[PDB]
């Protein structure tokens, strides 16, 4: 009997594309109901979420998603990528590691939790959605705001994101950075290059702007963030003729901020340099999330020390990457860190995770629940 | 009035071939079968998709006519009040395409030969005409392969009138005396792909080149000179990145362009701009391209006459101006030829309802037989 392995592989088989839960969902609230957890199910458009809980007081929730993003050519995968097939010790499948492992290993630590402490004097929750990895407009953020609207207490919160480099637990994510992109227009006026004093070439005119932008330093980090990285993705301007003077240039740049910057700080410091440079534009931000960072606390205390009581090792507190929806959770007041597997083949052909990982995260996961919920 | 109104009979005649470029629609066949009956000699030179001829009377110092039979697409047939290829003559206006660029020019330009030629039979100098189908389009195989075979053979040319509509208001209140070059540079600035998460492991060409842009666009490239403006570059595009918002490019695209006058070489351009690279210590790749080199005919002879034929028929002086329009110009230049262009109102050109004023053309054909016989007599 491997429970762990055998939820897993139930899970990867339900082709669960950004938004559809594929029946994921409708397994996991059996499991949780069988063992005592009242589930509220809280489905927006397309997306459906559930938030369970078994006990009163202090509260653990544990947090995943059960979408996973599309396969990419499936005849191109060693085993259909909905097919799990376990070779070498490796389960291969998309959303092995990201995050359908996980899933099963905080369900099964939840099953052998309550059968070791069914009077536990904390509370133990999960806050699932179907939509973490496409537009996640209606997924764990709405379940946030409806959490935060009835005052819910929520002390704790462990995201189920595979945070792993080589081994499960030599890395823990204790914090995010922000994303926040602006998408500019330069405006000038379109003309031919045979009368130039008749055009306004955007691109001369923002090119004083644009040798500023890039030599700025945002902040400087701090003990647990690296300096807020502002890298242009896209430029474009012209209708690829060698004699029209272009009327608009776009500009496209993305912040990877840290704590030490709000989204307002940078937008105000960008709009100072356009009037400063005395630009004519158009600007569109979108904001896909805010930085959050647990530095202590008792829930760090209580990963670091699951962990350790196997690695021996403590994992290394990172930042590193992208985000989860731990940044949706951070706005409760939580205290928020990820512990999952190995995350080197998450969105790619041939995703897998080490099933002797899956069993390890699952003790690692009970181990924690027992520190702060028993 | 066909018997009393050759200049118009023939550009009309003209208008009606739907010569869009490169095919002549039979243009120069009427246009040689007019030198023939006068006694020029005609060398057709067709290259590919291409008709040309070269056609010359007389021996000695030698006045070139330049045209093109070529017209751009009429564009949305019923955004024209007749037909583009339906000559219309109203209020003192010939309609249709080429009415303006340049059929009337051609029809003047020949019609000018017939009456130069029955005034001097036995001409001193030598006349000729270069007319290509193909001065609008690509332009591959028009005059420029014309002046190729002539340069070839050490064929004698000391002037050349290009008959492309030069004047603004009335026909010779402007004459074109030369043009600026255009060089084009397709730069690509090389960086290192990767993702906004990972910003070390890349190496974003947009953010290496920002420093180099702001002094390309900075630089002054010359103060131009009598008849030029100053040399003037302009970015025409850029590019980088996949479109989406976490990805740092790998390459960045970037190209302009420069007008320049007579005054700077393509090569101090370019040596400015490597420099530029250089010091900016960036990777790259460089793709220059010459559309065509300046040309300035400033004072001389065939100045002289046409000035001299324009103030005879209007009483005022031409402006000397090096913008505006196109020609083939720049490839007769490059024979060592005196240059100019004198030929109708532009102000139509390329348009819907192109015209050309009916009188100003009859006027144009007296100002080419006055400068054929100031130069050729
Ligand atoms: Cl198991
Ligand atoms: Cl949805
Ligand atoms: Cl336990
Ligand atoms: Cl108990
Ligand atoms: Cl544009
Ligand atoms: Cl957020
Ligand atoms: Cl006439
Ligand atoms: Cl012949
Ligand atoms: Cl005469
Ligand atoms: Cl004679
Ligand atoms: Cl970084
Ligand atoms: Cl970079
Ligand atoms: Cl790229
Ligand atoms: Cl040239
Ligand atoms: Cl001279
Ligand atoms: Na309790
Ligand atoms: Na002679
Ligand atoms: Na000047
Ligand atoms: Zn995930
Ligand atoms: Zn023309």
């Amino acid at each position: 009997s491997c429970p762990v392995i055998e939820l897993t592989q139930q899970l990867i088989r339900r082709p669960s594309l950004s938004p559809d839960d594929a029946g994921c969902q409708a397994l996991l609230i059996e499991r949780l109901q069988a063992i005592g957890f009242t589930v509220e199910r809280m489905d927006f458009a397309d997306t459906q979420n559930f938030w369970a809980w078994r006990g009163q007081g202090e509260t653990l929730a544990f947090a995943g998603h059960t979408d996973v993003v599309p396969p990419g050519d499936a005849d191109r995968w060693i085993n259909p990528p909905f097919e799990p097939t376990i070779r070498d010790g490796m389960l291969f499948g998309r959303g092995a590691a990201d995050m359908k492992g996980s899933l099963a290993a905080m369900v099964v630590a939840a099953e052998r939790f309550v059968a070791q402490h069914p009077n536990h004097t904390g509370r133990l929750a999960f806050l699932i959605t179907s939509d973490e990895e496409a537009s996640a407009h209606n997924g764990t953020v709405k379940v946030v705001e409806a959490l935060m609207a009835r005052n819910e207490r929520l002390d704790y919160c462990l995201v189920g994101e595979p945070s792993s480099i080589e081994v499960v637990g030599d890395v823990v994510k204790n914090g995010r950075r922000g994303s926040l992109t602006c998408n500019l227009t330069i405006h000038g006026v379109q003309g031919h290059v045979a009368y130039p004093h008749l055009a306004d070439n955007p691109v001369h005119r923002a090119a004083p702007f644009l040798n500023e932008l890039v030599a700025i330093e945002w902040d400087q980090g701090n003990e647990f963030f690296p300096a807020t990285s502002m890298q242009i993705a896209n430029i474009q301007a012209g209708t690829g003729s060698n004699n029209v003077i272009p009327g608009e240039l776009f500009v496209q740049f993305n912040f990877r901020f840290s704590t030490e910057l709000t989204d307002e700080m940078i937008k105000a410091q960008v709009l100072a340099l356009l009037e400063k440079h005395q630009l004519r534009y158009t600007v569109d931000w979108w904001l896909s999330g805010q930085p959050f960072l647990t530095a202590r606390g008792k829930l760090v205390d209580a990963v670091v020390n699951a962990v350790e009581h196997y690695n021996e090792i403590k994992p290394q507190l990172l930042t590193t990457g992208g985000t989860s929806d731990g940044r949706f959770i951070a706005r409760m007041g939580a205290q928020v860190v990820e512990l999952g597997p190995v995350n080197a083949t998450i969105h790619k052909i041939n995703e897998c995770v080490n099933a002797a990982d899956l069993q390890l995260l699952a003790r690692m996961y009970q181990r924690i629940m027992e520190q702060l919920v028993a």
